[PDB]
Order: structure tokens, then sequence, then C-alpha cells
């Protein structure tokens, strides 16, 4: 598909830098035409075929493709897509209360409500997806945003489509590798992935949200990968002494190497530390 070509600057001004990645600059802006706030994602382009920098036609495509798909509380929806030579510009729903990595480095260790309050809005946002045979494969704290970090219990949308796949087959067999600390046993062994890589980053997000601490964090990045692939995490007493054994047996069942063993998004819904 082509996109907008017109300068997106005749119909946008833009303002704060809200972040960014590799090949990816996200900033505010306000769209002329109705004082509305977005924020853009500028995707750089790959310059020939042969090229690892930038990102590939095909692989933006497949973000703006899933992006248009979804709608629903706890995802960001996509406004307008513009590109030029350089970059694909991707109009996003803005998410103004920061990441949740940096609320919880500013935060305070949580409370098991307060870890439940988040969780559970991911795990509708997940719902949601997984419905639709959309896998993430990229779900960790920097790939989550707060409406607004000034109240009690934050409300949150997933962003980041960039390694998400609609999974039609049950598998997929592309090249995708997020972050070690965060990647399931299947994605470590180069493994054909499903929608169950997903429930796995979920089990090391709730780890972090309960304790501040993440599970298999070696020294390096190999060292993460094998604690990973070799299943090596434990609760630290020092940390999880008043977390109560629900949510350890949640966890638990999430951090399951074969992929057929784990819970899935549903069987998450009903699990008794989350089913009212
Ligand atoms: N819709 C959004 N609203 C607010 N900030 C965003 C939004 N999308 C991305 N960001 C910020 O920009 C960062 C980089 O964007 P992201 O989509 O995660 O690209 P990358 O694939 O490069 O990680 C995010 O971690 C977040 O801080
Ligand atoms: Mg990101």
């Amino acid at each position: 598909t082509v996109f907008r070509q017109e300068n997106v600057d005749d119909y946008y001004d833009t303002g704060e830098e809200l972040g960014s990645g590799q090949f990816a600059v996200v900033k505010k802006c306000r769209e002329k035409s109705t004082g509305l706030q977005y924020a853009a994602k500028f995707i750089k382009k790959r310059r020939t075929k042969s090229s690892r920098r930038g990102v590939s036609r095909e692989d933006i495509e497949r973000e703006v493709s899933i992006l248009k798909e979804i709608q629903h509380p706890n995802v960001i929806t996509l406004h307008e897509v513009y590109e030029n030579k350089t970059d694909v510009i991707l109009i996003l729903e803005l998410v103004a209360g920061g990441e949740l990595f940096d609320f919880l480095a500013e935060k305070e260790s949580l409370t098991e409500e307060e870890a439940t309050e988040f969780l559970k809005q991911i795990l509708n946002g997940v719902y949601y997806l997984h419905s639709l045979q959309i896998a993430h494969f990229d779900l960790k704290p920097e790939n989550i945003m707060l409406l607004d970090r000034n109240v009690p219990k934050p409300r949150i949308k997933i962003i980041d489509f960039g390694l998400a796949h609609k999974i039609d087959f049950g598998n997929e067999f592309k090249n995708i590798f997020g972050t070690p600390e965060f990647v399931a046993p299947e994605i470590v062994n180069y493994e054909p992935l499903g929608l169950e890589a997903d429930m796995w980053s979920i089990g090391v997000i709730t780890y972090i949200l309960l304790s501040g601490a993440s599970p298999f964090l070696g020294d390096t990045k190999q060292e993460t990968l094998a604690n990973v692939s070799a299943v090596n995490y434990e609760f630290e007493d020092e940390y999880f002494s008043n977390t109560s054994a629900l949510a350890k047996d949640f966890i638990r069942r999430l951090l399951v190497k074969d992929p057929k063993k784990r819970m899935t998004i549903q069987d998450s819904l009903q699990h008794p530390w989350i089913k009212p």
C-alpha cells in the first residue's frame, strides 16, 4: 500500500519528543484542523534491499495493517499515516502519562492490588488482540503507556506494534526476536511462535510488578537468554515474602517452557488470583 504523501507539516505541528527506538522517533503533535493531539511515530525507511539500516517496507506495512484493525480501550489506535522518501509517519493515539517502565522506576514498590490493577488491563488488551489472532511479540514496560500517571490506579494502553503478527496458522516462523529479559524460550531457541509467547512475557511483567526485580536478568544478554531457555528463576523471599501464594501460582503457570502447557489468555482471566 502507499500512504499520504503531502508534507505532514502542512497538517500537523510537532512538539515534545515522547520516546524513541533504534529506527523510530515519536513526537507529540497537534492536528491543525481540529486542535487534537497525537503521537507521531516516524519510522526510518530502508534505503536499499540489502540494507540492515531502517525498517523494511514489509515490516512497516505489517505494523500499519495491525494498527488499522484494532480498537479497544487498552490498545492505541491509528489516526492517519503519511510518508516521504525517508520515513513513514504513523499518527497514533497519544498516551500522555509516560511509560509503565518510568512509572515503576519513580514509584515505591507496588501493592498486590496496584499490580493487579495494571495486570488486569494488560490482560484485557491482550485478550482483545489474541481474539483477533494478533500476537504482540514485544510486551514489556516500555511498551505500555499510562493515560495519566497522577491518579491512584492509572489506566493503560499497549503500544509498539513493531513486532506484532497475525497468527493465521497457529504459529509463525519469521525473524522475530525482542528483548532478552522478556522473550519466551521459543524465541530464544528460534522456534515457530504463536500467541503463547505473549503469555510468557506477561508472566515476566507480573513478576516485575510485584517485586521490582526481573526474573531472568543476568549480567549480559547471553546470560539472560540462557536463563530464559533453562527457566532459571525463583521467587526470592526478600522480595516476595508478603506476596500471596496465589500470585506466585499465577506467575508459575505462565513461566512454563512448553508453550502447550502454559496458561492461555483465557486461562489467565479465569485464574483465581484474577477472577472475581
Ligand atoms: N502512542 C504513543 N503515545 C505516547 N508515547 C508513545 C506512543 N507510541 C510510542 N511512544 C513512545 O515512544 C517510544 C518508542 O515507540 P515504539 O512504538 O515503542 O517504537 P520502537 O519499536 O522503536 O520501540 C515508546 O517506548 C514510548 O515512550
Ligand atoms: Mg518500543
